[PDB]
DNA sequence: CCGACGGAGGAGCAGG
DNA sequence: CCTGCTCCTC
DNA sequence: GTCGG
């Protein structure tokens, strides 16, 4: 489906996606008009009616007389009045910045704080992430091209391993599917010495490294498994420095590792198909584990993983590399 | 009509 | 001073 | 908001 095909519907759709995600405060409305969204978006004809997209999973009944309505008129009178609405509208911008959520976001509208010249004025009431968010709001926003992913990369690999050779790190994301930008760097992390029981600063010392050679920049949460920070590439010489990028670093245990791996490598849709046959031929994938059913359905105990396709060979799958796992 | 829709690590303070 | 849940992210 | 019970 082209970039004008049912282009107009589907910006339509998560436009009203996002104005429920940030203003109204319904993640379970903002997932069905992204999933609306999406199933539009591989539908191969120009929609006519609302009744044509109903057919799709994930179009009902509200949504085909919004489709009709745009159809009609090549808008929506909801959807107009919620651009001009100055405080929906100023939510809906504020939650850009990386920390500021729907909650965050209300409270600084209420009390008159509308834009970024507004809170790099109250600075008192930002938290440390919201203070970094606010910092780099227009390099978070910047998409990164492959090459210069892949040279983030090889900074990763090569101080990850000059800590301790028995770490292993794979960068999952759009990025390890060939595509050609990403939004952040996803990194997973395991090491022989860590199970599920199991001198873990084994992130620490990770995170240490990356901080010495300057490569991270900022932490925006950092704790036993999980880390959230910024990073930026060196500068070449007299040309302009680099954007700073969000990056995330987890430590997985080594039992759970390749189900992680699986699981934020992506894509979504991907995982929903993947996820959907798992439980048709008798098995539940989450992000750590791969379980076997289950007559009634419910589960017992995890089983052996050693690789991303020994996932793949119970549920009977032949081995799809990252190239072809957009879905 | 009603319940499910992914879910957990990490940051952080209003109430008393 | 003590308590302990909401928020945000991906 | 939508789907499935
Ligand atoms: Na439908
Ligand atoms: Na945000």
């Amino acid at each position: 489906p082209q970039e004008t095909l049912n282009g107009g519907i589907t910006d339509m759709l998560t436009e009203l996606a996002n104005f429920e995600k940030n203003v109204s405060q319904a993640i379970h409305k903002y997932n069905a008009y992204r999933k609306a969204a999406s199933v539009i978006a591989k539908y191969p004809h120009k929609i006519k009616s609302g009744a044509e997209a109903k057919k799709l999973p994930g179009v009902g009944t509200k949504i085909a007389e919004k489709i009709d309505e745009f159809l009609a008129t090549g808008k929506l009178r909801k959807l107009e009045k919620i651009r001009q609405d100055d405080t929906s509208s100023s939510i809906n911008f504020l939650t850009r910045v990386s920390g500021i959520g729907p909650s965050a976001a209300r409270k600084f509208v209420d009390e008159g704080i509308k834009t970024l010249e507004d809170l790099r004025k109250n600075e008192d009431k930002l938290n440390h992430h919201q203070r970094i968010g606010l910092k780099y709001f227009g390099d978070f926003e910047k998409r990164i091209p492959r090459e210069e992913m892949l040279q983030m990369q090889d900074i990763v690999l090569n101080e990850v391993k000059k800590v301790d050779s028995e770490y292993i790190a794979t960068v999952c994301g759009s990025f390890r599917r060939g595509a050609e930008s990403s939004g952040d760097m996803d990194v997973l992390l395991t090491h022989p010495s860590f199970t599920s029981e199991s001198q873990p600063k084994l992130l620490h010392q990770v995170v240490e490294q990356l901080q010495k050679v300057h490569f991270i920049t900022d932490t925006l949460s950092k704790g036993e498994t999980k880390f959230m920070g910024v990073c930026q590439l060196p500068s070449k010489n007299d040309e302009k420095e680099y954007p700073h990028r969000r990056i995330d670093i987890r430590l997985i245990p080594k039992d759970q590792y390749y189900c992680g791996v699986l699981y934020f490598t992506g894509s979504d849709i991907f995982n929903k198909n993947m996820r959907a046959h798992a439980l048709e031929k008798g098995f539940t994938i989450n992000e750590y584990t791969i379980r076997p059913l289950g007559v009634t359905g419910v589960a017992g105990e995890p089983l052996p993983v050693d690789s991303e396709k020994d996932i793949f060979d119970y549920i009977q799958w032949k081995y799809r590399e990252p190239k072809d796992r957009s879905e």
